[PDB]
C-alpha cells in the first residue's frame, strides 16, 4: 500500500463512492462539464485581485484568448508568469484553473496570463503547443494591452500544462523571444513517454487520473512520440532556464517528472524537484477537497520566490 | 573550451605560474601546509560573532575536537548546523575551513558546529565518518555544554565534508538521534566514485582539484569501493531528508555530485540541485581570491533557508 | 600611518584573514611546513638554469647539504655567491629559498652554493654559524666537486642568513679562507639586538616577521646577547669587506640593519645601505604575491655589480 | 699613527712639503686664488674635449650669477642635470680651477653639467655661496630655454665647500621643491658636521693638502654660526634627504664630517652609498695627473652615480 494522506484518501473514496462515468463513456461537451465541475467542487474560492481581465493575441490560427491576474492595477516591470492548463489537451479552459491562477498571481504578488489554447480532437497536436508559444511570446513582447511590463517569462503548467511548460522553454530556448525565460515550473508534467513506466503500472486506477483517461487523451492528440514538442525529454536540456519541477507520489505519470529532473540535472542545470508525499495528480486543483494541497501549492510558491531571488 | 569566470581564470593562472609540486611529492605536513595557505590566502576574513568556542564530545577513539559559532549569545531550541570539513579525509582542520563557518553561522543566523574529524593516513577509513557521525549525535541530543537545544540537525560539508555530510544522514536515518536530519547541504560532494567518470578527464589538471590529490587522497584513506560508508551513492536513498547537492561546473568530481542528485529524484525524495557555472572545486573557501563565488555561496544560503521555511 | 606599498598591504590583508596560529603554537614540524607554504604560494617560480645540483661537504658535526646553482655548464675562476637563508635559525631549507637562488644565479650569472646548515632548537647556537662559515671556506678552497674555481667569495642571506653572512665576513677576515670575501650582502640582517628596538615596537604586529617569531626564535637558538656571533654589531668592524645592506621601512628588525651600516661607516668601511619604502621583511622571497618586490631584489642585483666592479 | 698612504699620493705630498710653500694666511686673497689655479692647472687631468662648452647666467639674489654648461651632445633627450659647486673653502676656485673635472663628469656620465660661478668671501660671506648655488639650481630645474635641455631632475654635485653646497641645496629645495626634484645628490668630502673637535682633524692637521690652518683661514672669511643648518647640514632634518653617494678620503682631516653625514642618512632610513677612498687626501678629485690612482677613484664615483640613476 503506498503512503496516501488521510485526506487525499477520503477524497479517492468520495470520487470513488461517486462512482462518474470515463471520458471514452461521455461526449466531449459532458467530459469538459465534468472537468468544470470537479474544480468547481474540490478547489479552493478564488482569490480577490484588483485585475482579473480577458485579452486575447494573434496566433498562428486566429486570436488566442487571454485572462491576466493581478494584484495590482499597476505595477513595476518584472518578470510576468504564463499559465498552461492540464486537461491532456482535450478538456480544461480559462475557467477550470481560474482559482488556482488567482491563488499563483496573489501568493507570487506577479502578473499570471493564462493561455485558452486550441484543443483536441478538434485540433490535433501541435495546435495547443503553438498557442503556447504565441501566447508567451505576445506577453514576453510587454504589449501594450498587457499594462505591464515584463522583463522576463515564467512558464507555468499542470499535467498537459506542464508539458507544454517544457516545451515553450525549449522553443524560447532555440529562438528568443524579447525576454528570457527566467524561471520554468512544470507540474506534474508529462516530459518522458508514461507508457511502460512502473508509475503508470501502479497508479492506473483510483488516483484521480487514470491509465483510461491517458489512453483517452493520447487518441485525441495525436502527438508523434519521436516529435520533441510532444514528448520533451527528447529536446535539448544543455540551456535550460532554471527549474522546478513539482510532482506527486501516487501520479502515474510521476516517473516522467522524475525523468526530466534527472535530465536536467545529468545536463547541469539548476533544478529544485519538489516530490509532494500521499497526493495525487491534479493536487493544485483540489485545495478545498483535500485542505493539506494548499500547503504542497504553497512548497513551491517558497521554492519560485527563491529561484527568482 | 570550458566557460571560466573571468575571476576564476585569473585565479587558475596564479596557480599554474606558481607551479607547485604535487601534495604526494610534499612531505604530509607540506601537503597539509599548502591547503592551509590556499585557503588562508584566497578566502574573505572571518565574520564576528558572539560566540566563538573550541569544545569536545567523546568518540570511538577519544575526544573529538569541535568549535561552536553563533551570531547569538543565547537562542532557544531551533536547528543546529553540523559541518564537516574538506580536504580528501587528509588534510584541512578547523582554521582551513573558520572563516567559511563564521559566514555560514552569519548568513543563517543558526549555530554551526564544526567537527575535527580524525585524518588519514594516520587513521584511515572509516576514522573521519566515526567522528563526524558521533560529533552529531551529540549535538542532537542537545547537551548542556552546547548551551543550544537542538529539534534538528543540519549536516554540511564541502568535497570529503560532503561525502561525510551524506554517510551521517545515512547513518542517522537508519539508527535515529534524538532528532531528525531535517536537511543536508552536501557542496561538491563525493558520493559515486569519480574514476571513470567524464568530468575527472575534463578537469583532470588546472582546476585546484586534481587526479592526481584525488589518487593521494585515495591511498591515504584506503575506502572500500563496495562500502557505502566510502561511497554512498550505494547506499540507501528511499528515505534520504530534504537535500541541497552543489557544484560547480568545472570540478573533476561534479559528475558524482550529478550522480547523487539524480539517485535521489529517483527515489522520490526532495531536492535542491545548484551547479555552479565557470567555478571550480573549493569555492566556498576562495571568496577574496574569486570574489564571484561570495554570491555562489549566497545561492547556497538562500536554498537552505527556502528547504528550512 | 607608515607607508605601505598597494600590492604589499593586499598580502597583509590576505596574512591578516588567514590569522593562522603562531610559530609556537604549532609543532616545529608544522611551523617548518607554513614557511614552505607561504614562500611557495608568495615567490615567482624558479628560473631554469644549465645547473641545478646537490651536494656536500665536512662539517664539525658532519656532512653539510650544498645546493650549487649556476647559468653555466661551465665556467672560468670568478666568485662564488655563498647563500644561507633565513627562518631565525629555526625554519627554511634549500627548498623556501631554492626560487630566490636560482633568479640571483640568473640575474649575477655567477655561481650560487645555498647551505643547508643545521637548525634549532635540535642545534642550537652557534650550530648555523658553525656550518655557514665551513661551507664558505669549502666552497673558497675551489674543491673539484664543486666544478668551479672561486677567486673570491660573496656571502649573502637574510634575516638570520644576513646574521650568518655578517658572522661568516667576520670569521673569515679573522682567519682567511682560500681566497677573500670580495662583498657581503646582509639582506634585512639581525646584527644588533632588536629587542628594545623603536622598529620592532612600531612593527611588531601584522607585518610578516611579527615579535612573537623572534621571541620563538631566540628561545629555540639561545644565542648570547654578548656573543658577537650571535649580534655582530659587537664584532671588529675596521676590515669589513665591501657591503651591501638591504633593509625594509617595515620591517621589526629595520633599526639593526640601520645600525650595522652606519656602524660600517663609523669605520670607514665601503658600503651601500637601501632601504626599500613601503614593504617589509621577507622582501625577497614574495614576488609573486607583492610584484613590485622583484624591482627591489633587481636594485640589490645592480648594487652587486656596481660593487662588484 | 703612521696611517696608509698610496705610493703616487705620497709623492705628490713629498714635493708639495719640498716646496714649503706659504699659508692662506701669508699670502693675498690674489696670491691664495692664483696659486690654487696653478696647482690645480699642473696637478689635475687635462680637459675632455665636448661638443659643448657655453658661458650662461641666470639671475640670482644679488645679480647674475655665471654658470658653464658642459654636454657631450648638442642635442639631448630629456633626462636628469648636473649641478656642480666648486670646492676652496667658498673663498678660492672658480669656473676654471674645476673645469677639467667638469668636463670628466660630463664625459662619463653622458649628462649635462652645469658648474656655479657662486659669490666667494671675504667679500661676499655666508650665506652668498648657498644663495647663488641654490638659485642656479632652481634655474636649471626650470628647464629654461637658455639651457638647451630639458631637465627632468637635477643632482647637486661638488667637492668640500661645493660638497657642503650639494647637501645644503638639496635640503633647501627638499622644503621648498624646484620644478624637478633632486633625483641624486653627490657630496665629495663634503663638509657637513663642524671638523673641529674631530679625529680626522687631530690626525690629518698638517701635510695632507688640506691643513687645520687653511680651515680656520676659511672659517674665517665666511663666517657661518655653527648652529645655522645652511653652514652646518648635519644639523638640517634628513628625514626626506634624496638618494645620496658621499664619497670621502681616508687622510682627509674632514673623513669624519663625511662619516657623520652617511650615518645620519642611514639613521633616517634613506639611501646612501658610502665611499672611503683608500690612501688618498681631501682634493683627489683635481690632482688626477698628478696622482694617476686618482682618475679609479672618480671613475668609483661615477659607477655608483650610474647605479643609483639607473
Ligand atoms: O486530466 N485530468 O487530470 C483528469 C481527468 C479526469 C478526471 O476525472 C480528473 C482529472
Ligand atoms: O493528461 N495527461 O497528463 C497525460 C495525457 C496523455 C499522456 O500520454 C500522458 C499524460
Ligand atoms: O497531456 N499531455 O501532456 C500529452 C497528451 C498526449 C500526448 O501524446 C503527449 C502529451
Ligand atoms: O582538496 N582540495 O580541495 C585541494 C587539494 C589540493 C589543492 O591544491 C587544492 C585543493
Ligand atoms: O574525499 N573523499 O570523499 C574520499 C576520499 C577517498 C575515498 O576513497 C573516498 C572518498
Ligand atoms: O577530495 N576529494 O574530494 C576526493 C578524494 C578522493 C576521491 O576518490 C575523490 C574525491
Ligand atoms: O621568519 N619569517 O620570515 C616569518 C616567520 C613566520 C611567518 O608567518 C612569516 C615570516
Ligand atoms: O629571524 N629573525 O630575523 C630574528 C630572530 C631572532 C631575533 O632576536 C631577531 C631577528
Ligand atoms: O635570526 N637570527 O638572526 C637570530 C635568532 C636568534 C638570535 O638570538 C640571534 C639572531
Ligand atoms: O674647505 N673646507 O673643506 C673647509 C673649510 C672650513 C671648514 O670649517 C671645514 C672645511
Ligand atoms: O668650506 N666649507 O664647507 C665651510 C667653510 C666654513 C664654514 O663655516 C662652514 C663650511
Ligand atoms: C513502483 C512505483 C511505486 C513507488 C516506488 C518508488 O518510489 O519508486
Ligand atoms: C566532458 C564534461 C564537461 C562538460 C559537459 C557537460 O556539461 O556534461
Ligand atoms: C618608529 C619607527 C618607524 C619609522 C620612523 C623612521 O623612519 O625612523
Ligand atoms: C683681491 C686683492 C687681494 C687682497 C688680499 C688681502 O686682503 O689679503
Ligand atoms: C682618526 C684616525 C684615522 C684612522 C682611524 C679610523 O679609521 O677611524
Amino acid at each position: 500500500t503506498p503512503f496516501i494522506r488521510p485526506d487525499m484518501k477520503a477524497f479517492l473514496e468520495a470520487i470513488a463512492a461517486m462512482a462518474g462515468p470515463t471520458l471514452a463513456e461521455m461526449t466531449l461537451e459532458e467530459a469538459r462539464a465534468s472537468y468544470v465541475a470537479l474544480h468547481g467542487m474540490a478547489d479552493r474560492p478564488a482569490r480577490e485581485l484588483a485585475v482579473i481581465r480577458n485579452l486575447s493575441c494573434p496566433g498562428p490560427a486566429g486570436d488566442i484568448p487571454l485572462r491576466l491576474y493581478d494584484a495590482r492595477e499597476s505595477r513595476e516591470a518584472g518578470p510576468v508568469i504564463t499559465f498552461y492548463h492540464g486537461g491532456g489537451f482535450v478538456i480544461g479552459d480559462l475557467d477550470t484553473h481560474h482559482n488556482l491562477c488567482t491563488e499563483i498571481a496573489a501568493l507570487m504578488d506577479l502578473p499570471v496570463v493564462a493561455v485558452d489554447y486550441r484543443l483536441a480532437p478538434e485540433h490535433p497536436f501541435p495546435a495547443a503547443i503553438e498557442d503556447c508559444e504565441a501566447a508567451t511570446r505576445w506577453v514576453a513582447s510587454s504589449p501594450s494591452e498587457l499594462g505591464r511590463t515584463a522583463s522576463g517569462v515564467i512558464p507555468i503548467g499542470d499535467a498537459a500544462g506542464g508539458n507544454a511548460t517544457i516545451v515553450v522553454s525549449q522553443l524560447l530556448g532555440a529562438k528568443p523571444a524579447d525576454v528570457p525565460v527566467v524561471l520554468q515550473v512544470p507540474i506534474f508534467p508529462l516530459a518522458s513517454d508514461a507508457v511502460g513506466s512502473a508509475s503508470l503500472e501502479a497508479f492506473a486506477e483510483g488516483f484521480v487520473l487514470t491509465k483510461a483517461s491517458i489512453e483517452f487523451f493520447d487518441t485525441a492528440y495525436k502527438a508523434d512520440r519521436a516529435d520533441p514538442r510532444g514528448f520533451p525529454i527528447l529536446g535539448d536540456h544543455t540551456a535550460a532556464p532554471p527549474t522546478i519541477v513539482a510532482t506527486a507520489s501516487l501520479d502515474p505519470i510521476r516517473d516522467s517528472g522524475r525523468d526530466y529532473a534527472k535530465a536536467l540535472v545529468e545536463a547541469g542545470r539548476d533544478v529544485v524537484y519538489l516530490e509532494m508525499e500521499g497526493v495525487t495528480h491534479s493536487f493544485t486543483n483540489i485545495r478545498a477537497a483535500v485542505p493539506s494541497t494548499q500547503g504542497d501549492l504553497e512548497r513551491i510558491i517558497a521554492a519560485m520566490k527563491m529561484m527568482l531571488g
